[PDB]
C-alpha cells in the first residue's frame, strides 16, 4: 500500500518534519500558514523542510 510505505518513511522523520511535510504538501498550508499553526518561523519551517527532504531523498535513493 503506498500511503503504507509513505507512514513508513515519515515515521523516519523527527515528529516536527512530518508534521510540516504533512501541512505544506497534503493539506497545502503556505510556509506562513505552517509556521503559525506549529508555532514556529517561517524561516524554520523552510530548514526543517530542507532538512526533511534530503533525510527522504537518502531513504528512497538507497
Amino acid at each position: 500500500d503506498s500511503v503504507t510505505r509513505m507512514n513508513e518513511l515519515l515515521e523516519i522523520l523527527p515528529a516536527k518534519q512530518r508534521e510540516i511535510l504533512i501541512l505544506r504538501v497534503v493539506v497545502g498550508l503556505s510556509a506562513e500558514e505552517t509556521a503559525a499553526a506549529v508555532g514556529s518561523t517561517t524561516g524554520a519551517v523552510r530548514v526543517a523542510q530542507h532538512r526533511a527532504l534530503q533525510r527522504l531523498k537518502d531513504e528512497i535513493v538507497a
